[PDB]
């Protein structure tokens, strides 16, 4: 039909294709001997990851048992898992030698943007994100509380820009301080002499710490910009009284931009519902334009030049630096297949294609203009790793991919998620595992929530889903990331990271709570939007990350008995309507998301939950919520009646909280349907919990039954 023969492998065309006539020219590599390549290293490294793969199963069965045949002892718990291998030895400390990394990663601290790569609209804003207009953000959400007066209706609000602007105006003065003053009294900007003076009313004055003082565009009389800088971030003042905002203002100021997401992640996993190798391409497609500079729906901006605060021209990246991410070490994908017809690792598979083809991120001019890493490497996230000898595996498959590629050992830079727990009691040994190639460490902790449910299973119902985040064991978790990384010394050599704020509309409670990140010392943390990263970014400037993670160090918060504490829920723990509630909540959490997973391919985007507050969620969710369910209905709290009434319930609200096809009143006609009743009734069969066996094999069955 459309498979290529390449030795042992059977490439879908569309695939070989794409690979051929877009990826590898100008990559300076045998469009030949990179298919042997694949080949080889398919053939080679297959056994590893279905042995690793087997090891978990084996793992989770015997802790299955362990809970079967029953109280809860800790220090029982604690050699049983010694006893079986899960619980690894700690090795000695060490300082990671990871090199070639970008100033982005290595020491500035920043909001991280999560993109889905299959979105070409949204992958460009976001690489567009690196800088953003605050009164936008501002203006735009409840961060100005809409009362009275300040509404936010067709037209301009003077009121509630007064209001945007104020609040600037304080975070001026809160971040690049007067000497004597503050910038809601200025009038005007000047520079004279590499200094700036900002003219108050009754005086002038300039910066406390003149340092501060970046650049700026225009004569440095009338300047159209003034740039400053706090915590290696950048803060720039637009300048232009002739403007709509310009005018009303009392120094002409038209805007206010923050230097806001300064990575971001480009996304092949839990945000995108990629099941074939049409779907792959799409995402190949866009990373490849990314990497060469093309993209193009509204394109990508280019540098921006200042003037240095003497007369020297400097530049500045106009980009947020990109990784991928890459799928993990479970799933096939048939994109390519064997002889035998069986699919082939999807992870393999990323690690060879965005490979290639960030290798255009490196190089500019012609067959890209534009550049990724100024420093030479290639940015990877792995998710879904459970242990040291899955990273070791991670690393020598970047290790071979290299090699075909003809790229320096170590290129490939990885972003360890720790989002599972067989990962997280072990950090030390996944850290130490991939000492030279280690860009970050990053609390996954929804997928992280999905393991420990799926973990602990058979030993009793789970806390709600709500009161998992405040539970003894995600609390520990949290500050036990921190501890290992400034341990092996990411302070100054690797970022630190946060978890994603999933509540997209509620930002004036983002603003007010997600400063609790750096303020733990993490110098990067996950938003979902251009947006909540300029409002994230305020946060930084807040908060000294360099100096919360220097008196950090040598701390140790958790303990093993923490980071084991299974989050039971007591006797008697909830009235009859509580669990309806929490079963309500779940099923249409499950239904609203698998319904546009299968249906159109969508794997993240802004869903309303019961109160139609929207949640810009992903599978990660998805796990949490169907494991819940199943584990519910393992252990007696609710039946398999009371599952199928909420869906049931559910659906229609989800088909009128929505091109678009009802799963209501028609049950076991939607494909959709049936695949959220599944997750939800095979759950306990699922590996590790995991969502992606039932969508991929429910889109797939949606995409044949709708050719005709
Ligand atoms: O905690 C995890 O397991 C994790 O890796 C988070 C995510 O991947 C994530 C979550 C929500 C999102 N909304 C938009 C994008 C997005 C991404
Ligand atoms: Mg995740």
């Amino acid at each position: 039909t459309d498979r290529v023969s390449v030795g042992n492998l059977r490439i879908a065309r569309v695939l070989y294709d794409f690979v051929n006539n877009e990826a590898l020219p100008g990559t300076d590599i045998d469009p030949d001997s990179f298919w042997a390549g694949v080949d080889k290293v398919v053939a080679d490294l297959t056994p590893q990851n279905q042995a690793l793969l087997n090891a978990r199963d084996e793992l989770q069965a015997q802790i299955d048992k362990w809970h079967r045949r029953r109280p809860i002892d800790m220090d029982a718990y604690r050699q049983f898992l010694t006893e079986i291998g899960y619980l690894l030895p700690e090795p000695d400390d060490f300082t990671i030698t990871t090199s070639g990394v970008d100033a982005e990663i290595t020491t500035t601290a920043g909001p991280q943007l999560v993109v889905p790569v299959l979105n070409a609209r949204f992958a460009l804003n976001a690489a567009n994100a690196r800088w953003g207009s605050l009164y936008d953000a501002l203006y735009g959400t409840d961060v100005i509380p809409e009362t009275d007066g300040a509404e936010k209706g067709p037209t301009y609000n003077k009121v509630r820009g007064d209001k945007v602007i104020a609040y600037a105006r304080k975070f001026l003065d809160d971040s690049v301080p007067l000497s004597s003053g503050s910038f809601g009294d200025a009038t005007g900007f000047t520079v004279q002499d590499g200094q700036l003076v900002v003219a108050l009313p009754d005086k002038s004055t300039g910066l406390a710490n003149p340092g501060q003082f970046a650049g700026y565009t225009g004569a440095a009389e009338s300047p159209t910009s003034v740039l400053l800088i706090n915590h290696g971030l950048h803060i720039e003042i637009l300048i232009d009284p002739e403007s709509q905002v310009g005018t009303t203002d009392r120094a002409g100021v038209k805007d206010v931009i923050l230097e806001s997401a300064i990575t971001t992640i480009m996304d092949f996993e839990d945000s995108v519902a990629a099941v074939d190798a049409a779907d792959k391409v799409l995402g190949y497609r866009n990373w490849l334009g990314l990497n060469k500079g093309d993209l193009a729906a509204r394109v990508l901006n280019r540098d921006r030049n200042y003037t240095a605060p003497g007369g020297g021209q400097f530049t500045l990246p106009g980009r947020s630096l990109m990784f991928v991410r890459n799928v993990g070490h479970l799933m096939t994908n048939d994109a390519i297949v064997d002889t035998d017809g069986s699919e082939v690792f999807e992870g393999i598979m990323d690690a060879l294609f965005t490979g290639l083809i960030a290798i255009h991120g490196l190089k500019a001019s012609d067959v890209g203009p534009l550049i990724n890493s100024r420093t030479g490497s290639i940015y990877i996230v792995k998710p879904k790793m459970h242990g040291p000898a899955e990273v070791a595996f991670t690393c020598e498959l970047f290790s071979r991919v290299e090699d075909v590629l003809g790229l320096p050992q170590n290129t490939m830079k990885i972003g360890i998620m720790d989002e599972e727990r067989r990962t997280t009691v072990n950090l030390k040994a996944c850290i130490k595992a991939a000492a030279d190639r280690v860009v970050f460490i990053n609390t996954g902790f929804l997928d992280r929530t999905g393991d420990e449910i799926h973990t602990s299973m058979e030993a009793g119902p789970m806390v709600r889903k709500g009161t998992m985040k405040s539970q003894p064991w995600i609390l520990a978790y949290e500050d036990h990331n921190v501890d290992a990384g400034l341990a092996a010394g990411f302070s100054g050599r690797a970022q630190v990271g946060k978890g994603m704020w999933t509540m997209t509309e509620l930002m004036a409670d983002m603003v007010e709570t997600k400063i609790a990140q750096p303020r733990a010392g993490a110098s990067t943390a996950w938003v979902p939007s251009p947006t909540a990263a300029t409002l994230h970014a305020l946060h930084y400037h807040q908060v000294d990350v360099a100096a919360v993670q220097q008196g950090l160090a040598g701390k140790r918060r958790a303990t093993i008995e923490q980071l084991l504490t299974i989050p039971l829920a007591k006797e008697l723990a909830w009235a009859p309507d509580e669990i309806r509630e929490e079963v309500d909540n779940n099923c249409q959490s499950i239904l609203g998301y698998v319904v546009r997973w299968v249906d159109q391919g969508v794997g993240a985007s802004k869903v309303p939950d019961i109160h139609d507050v929207a949640l810009m969620e992903d599978r990660a969710t998805l796990r949490i919520s169907s494991q819940l369910l199943a584990n519910w209905l393992r252990h007696g709290v609710i039946t398999s009646a009371d599952v199928r009434a909420s869906l049931e319930r559910m659906a229609p609200l989800v088909d009128r909280q929505n091109a678009y096809r009802p799963m209501a009143p028609n049950f076991d006609d939607s494909i959709a349907f049936l695949a959220a009743q599944e997750l939800i009734l095979s759950g306990a069969q699922q590996p590790n919990g995991y969502t992606e066996p039932i969508l991929h094999r429910r889109r797939r069955e949606f995409k044949a039954r709708a050719a005709e």
